[PDB]
């Protein structure tokens, strides 16, 4: 038997970090969940019990809050680069670092409709992610993404013109509710190292913001043929405003909402265009995945 | 032996309910989980197998949408009251219905800085709740609650000043970061019925946001000296600005965030003043409670 | 506005012992999360920022450490009781104590048909639990409680001769699938203090095992009428297996297992007797109570 | 812009099927839960809202239903590949599908040391998981896999000699406490089809039991030097005993358990080898993963 691959780190390490301006009083923090793991020269680890090779999992923990009290945690495309370069400059034998980070909403409170200089609300679950690898030589490549954003629609969504055989008993309709979890990545270009992404700090932002905004608005607009085709409306128009992106994928759950046939109490119409009260249904939920990439 | 209570019912019930303005073309969703349970004269149905005396958990599901399809679902309170109304109105020998309402957040979605008719977002796993208690001869009780609302300050927190003996470690602080998740209920004034419900039926909703607003503001603008005088502070506003209430209860948790010690490496300073980074504990926590009422 | 009732302390406490026999060299481990909530003279706190008052919720977990490493912590009836104990004797102006405590299962592996001396699994998320309310100068009152054993039997279970009426629509059934996950609680008498707790020490266990027994054999056993009718023959064996247990709750889940139709599908047969695929449900689900005590 | 990749359908399907022995009166039950996703000639959905193209996710579901009815579901290998084939034979524009089940335990509980013919207890979350790919002209592949299987040791687990650095805190240790989830997957040969599928339907459930019982064994004798060096030699004996398996990953937490210092507190001592009582970490945690194949 041989090793195949390896790789080994910590995972949910939880970091916040609090910036104070001096001149403003103003305070900002960020909270994240951080996790690396390293690949290199370690196979003996596994196969002879030679842990020299071994960066301890305790003191990469030690290294990401390090690096986070002398480094910018935002935007995390950044951070999650440098984190990741630290450990393949420094340790001779590992030539691979992998940095998945979680960022955490914490918005600033609105009180008396002024922004309070250091109280946040944590206004939902939606997270704003980064996934950072770092290859010896191959420079850095990063997958930015958006999680945990649900919405939904009450109308403006048709689903009919699907394949009719014997197994299938779903009804066609031109009026249905929508609803899903978005899960959207954009992946960059490749790095050539850490210079070249400094270089491309200010877009990071504003491409998470643009991704946010384009999918709520299409999602918003469009009179959806299918989730499928309102997907891809969505990539089509984050490529073509940010030309450092190869790539967008989109995972969407189809999150059920049945109708409520009520008729056989005293002949009460719910059904179709007197459609008032549905049941969500937690399971089964449709998949749709996709990539969009250019021509 | 003998049976000394007994209650049965449906929980996790899941109702969407949309009403469509014909006028606008603007539609509003709501969408709760709901848990009905009954008590009266249903000792039979344990103690010699008698399902005559039981009204079927099935039909108790099926009432609850039928109930949503006649009736307003907004505000919570009354939608709970007509529902739990129902059953001893309708089942002789039901003599009490225990009604709780978990409200999800579905807010309109704003597109190009304008309201959206027809598309909404989950801002927030924050919950509004009812919990309903309906009992023949006795009116209704109701308990209105705020769940799931969490926060930070990143300063102007201190708790000094505890008692300190041979079991003490903690040590006294000016500066410290202060978060938890707040729970928030308050137990109105006992109704005659269903008619008095309705003849409040304004001050529900005006209450939960008063009652939102209290909160934030207390906690955003307190110096607070603990957990403790803080949260007196919030419910000591909320019953003086809405009579019919007659108790406020707010449970906290203390989440707490450690300073790291990184004077280990290179004399790294990270604590007291100089703190930048820090550890959000995820377990255990402080809970903190208090029932305030009317002198 | 007055402080009507407080309580505070740490919850979530993880705890984790190992004994180890010098003699044969087996270890047994116990693991265990802590709530410590107290009451006493602290109303200050709240209303006038007075901390002196306070035993810092950081004391409490430091106690709960200390007092693990003094103690035995099996029966957790017994460690509860000395933990509440503690706060009541210790501090003048606490004068209740509220210890809930969770144990968690890690059951000594076999190994060829041996037990293994230090190597432990986790089988179920089945816990054992108890509440203990210390109270100067009343006792001490204990819940234990078993939660989170989960069953199903495909047969043997019937629903019929319930009311029908025109919110009906569930069919009676003499043969249908059974599902819970069973939630027991025994109230033991109250007990003077922790000398007449200590004089009790062997029922503990016993009475857990005897509990959990009875569920089983009666689940597995009952050609069961309903929930309710199989629940109550349980309470009702506990209670004339052990004296000192005062009332004996169940709280249970119908978790339910619809039949799938599928002669849509080539005439194919699946309801009824022909039933073989069902789809379980996850939500909504029946819950059913009840509390049985003495005549 | 273009469709780079694709793919759709139902997630989180439940299925129960009993089986009835008529001879015996034993019954027995499968619980799983279903995801199928399919690829094939269908970016026209995505890109011109043709839904043509689609086999609704609502009729995959209702396949699962009909495959379950008429075939074994045991073992889930063989019932996975069947599913996936029905796919690429039926739809002449699907060229491949991608079938996981997560299998759940229902264990037949003993009463008075003998087996019940219908009752059923869920001893652990532990799954037992598959996933097949049947792509068109490439035959199936089939990884097998085990999760949720928590296991701890109490000594007998070592961790001394790893890389010391500026970074590094961790104290060398000699006797620690062992914790993991293990989350094992084993890859088989690929297979032609489902004859060859069905060729070696004994060796499924043989090398789940095989994995199992290296798995556990290896954990609770090896006398472990680190989590690397224990895991190689679990996966080392798993592809010795099962010639068709090509490869062996494992991905483990290693879940801390740390000492408390309690000399603070009247001299007690708790560390080294006086230590008894310790303080589970929730988070974060050491994560592991290493892939074995042959040399
Ligand atoms: O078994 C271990 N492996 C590791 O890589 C490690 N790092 N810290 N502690 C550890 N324990
Ligand atoms: O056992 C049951 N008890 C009930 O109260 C009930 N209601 N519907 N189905 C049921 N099954
Ligand atoms: O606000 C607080 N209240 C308390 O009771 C406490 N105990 N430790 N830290 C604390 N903070
Ligand atoms: O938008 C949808 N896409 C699909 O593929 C599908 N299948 N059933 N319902 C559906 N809705
Ligand atoms: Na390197
Ligand atoms: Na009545
Ligand atoms: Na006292
Ligand atoms: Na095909
Ligand atoms: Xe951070
Ligand atoms: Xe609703
Ligand atoms: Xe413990
Ligand atoms: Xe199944």
């Amino acid at each position: 038997s041989a090793v195949k691959a390896a790789r080994y780190g910590k995972d949910n390490v939880r970091v916040y970090k609090v910036h104070k301006d001096e001149k403003t009083g103003v305070q900002t923090v960020y909270e994240m969940t951080v996790c690396v793991l390293l690949e290199g020269e370690i196979e003996t680890s596994y196969t002879k019990a030679d842990n020299s090779v071994i960066v301890a999992t305790d003191s990469i923990k030690n290294t990401i809050y390090i690096t986070a009290k002398q480094n910018p945690v935002t935007p995390p495309e950044l951070f999650g680069s440098i984190l990741g370069t630290h450990f393949i400059e420094k340790y001779n034998h590992i030539h691979a670092a992998h940095v998945n980070i979680v960022c955490h909403r914490w918005t600033r409170m609105d009180i008396d409709g002024k922004p309070h200089p250091h109280s946040f609300i944590r206004d939902s679950e939606e997270k704003r992610n980064v996934q950072v690898d770092v290859v010896e030589g191959k420079g850095i490549d990063i997958k930015s993404s958006l999680s945990g954003l649900t919405v939904l629609k009450s109308t403006n969504s048709q689903f009919w013109g699907f394949l009719r055989d014997e197994y299938t008993t779903l009804k066609e309709t031109w009026d249905r509710i929508l609803s899903t979890d978005v899960d959207a990545t954009w992946q960059w270009k490749n790095f050539s190292g850490l210079q070249e992404v400094r270089s491309h700090v200010p877009k990071f932002d504003a491409t998470w913001a643009t991704a946010r905004e384009v999918t709520l608005k299409t999602f918003a607009e469009d009179n959806s043929a299918s989730v499928q085709a309102t997907m891809y409306k969505m990539a089509e128009q984050i490529l073509a405003r940010q030309q450092l992106i190869e790539t967008v994928e989109y995972s969407l759950p189809n999150k059920h909402y049945f109708e409520i046939d009520l008729s056989w109490h005293k002949g009460l119409q719910n059904t179709g265009k007197n459609a008032e009260v549905f049941a969500p249904q937690s399971d089964p939920n449709g998949l749709i995945k996709c990539t969009v990439g250019r021509s």
